[PDB]
């Protein structure tokens, strides 16, 4: 066990171990405080989170766990991963805060988006290794589920990675009216006609791509029904396949009050972009969610020839999400946290 030392920030306790200095609060969220640091040990500069009420009902106790779970396993290059995780309860009976500890990352996708004229050989590297992270996550049967520009890193030598999965958190107040956090999702789950599925995710990475390519928001909704109507104006109303196949009621009865619209040209939309860039889209943004291309399948698109190479693009180890079905009390969330916590293994 490390020796730890206490320190007050923003009238926040923080008790870390020795390696981590320099602490520096740079956030604060429902989801706990963040500081940046230095790590002796690695010499990298990080982020350390030190959670918010982690264990105050079942649901946040099993929302921890969950966090915990997701980010021990992710091991890829556009994938965020853990560098540290640490506790100073000595046993599980004094156990009450959880400290996570990433690299620190700089700016996201947003500051360079708006403030950077992007060549076309930008979008085709920023969107190769969105794709190539997703392939990673996507083999071992997660779903990001909210994938956006803030949730994207990019440094100084446009590397990216994938950051804050969703947790199942989003509150239906946070995504109401003219918001970037509902921009980004796709029809079927805007109103929850569909259960979550891989493809949802393909659907978020077409509209940041049509972002990067426009400068300008895909469908920027000033709510629900207001987002629903740009999309069916962009990629047509359904058609009769996939109307047999629509499952939701609600979703029918309402969708064919519309009139009914074909899709558009995406070259008289998208003037001036690269023809394969264009097709790629046509393949992202297909309103049958069956229908849209796989990341797998876009890595191996004609518009990524230039960095495309199926021996560099890994897939991930299986991942056991059997706990999600599973009922358990407070404190039993609390012992399996408190197991992972302290068998952790860190990277080399
Ligand atoms: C079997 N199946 N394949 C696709 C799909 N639905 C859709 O892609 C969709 C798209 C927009 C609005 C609502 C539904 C279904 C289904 N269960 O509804
Ligand atoms: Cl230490
Ligand atoms: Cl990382
Ligand atoms: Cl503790
Ligand atoms: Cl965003
Ligand atoms: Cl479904
Ligand atoms: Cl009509
Ligand atoms: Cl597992
Ligand atoms: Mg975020």
């Amino acid at each position: 066990r490390p020796t730890f030392y206490r320190q007050e920030l923003n009238k926040t306790i923080w008790e870390v171990p020795e390696r981590y200095q320099n602490l520096s609060p740079v956030g604060s969220g429902a989801y706990g405080s963040v500081c940046a640091a230095f790590d002796t040990k690695t010499g990298h500069r990080v982020a350390v989170k030190k959670l918010s009420r982690p264990f105050q009902s079942i649901i946040h106790a099993k929302r921890t766990y969950r966090e915990l779970r997701l980010l021990k396993h992710m091991k890829h290059e556009n994938v965020i991963g853990l560098l540290d995780v640490f506790t100073p309860a000595r046993s599980l009976e004094e156990f009450n805060d959880v400290y996570l500890v990433t690299h620190l990352m700089g700016a996201d996708l947003n500051n360079i988006v708006k403030c950077q004229k992007l060549t076309d050989d930008h979008v085709q590297f920023l969107i190769y290794q969105i794709l190539r992270g997703l392939k990673y996550i996507h083999s071992a049967d997660i779903i990001h589920r909210d994938l956006k520009p803030s949730n994207l890193a990019v440094n100084e030598d446009c590397e990216l990675k994938i950051l804050d999965f969703g947790l199942a958190r989003h509150t239906d107040d946070e995504m109401t009216g003219y918001v970037a956090t509902r921009w980004y999702r796709a029809p079927e789950i805007m109103l929850n006609w569909m259960h979550y599925n891989q493809t949802v995710d393909i659907w978020s990475v077409g509209c940041i791509m049509a972002e990067l390519l426009t400068g300008r928001t895909l469908f920027p909704g000033t709510d629900h029904i207001d987002q629903l109507k740009l999309i069916l104006r962009l990629v047509g109303t359904p058609g009769a396949e996939l109307l047999k196949k629509i499952s939701s009621e609600s979703a029918r009865n309402y969708i064919q009050s519309l009139a009914q619209m074909p899709k558009m040209n995406f070259a008289n939309v998208f003037i001036g972009a690269n023809p394969l860039a264009v097709d790629l889209l046509e393949k992202m943004l297909v309103l049958d969610s069956d229908k849209r291309i796989t990341a797998a399948q876009a890595l191996a698109h004609a518009y990524f020839a230039q960095y495309h190479d199926p021996d560099d693009e890994p897939v991930a180890d299986p991942y056991d999400q059997s706990f999600e079905s599973r009922d358990l009390l407070i404190d039993e969330w609390k012992s399996l946290t408190y197991d992972e916590v302290i068998s952790f293994v860190p990277p080399p």
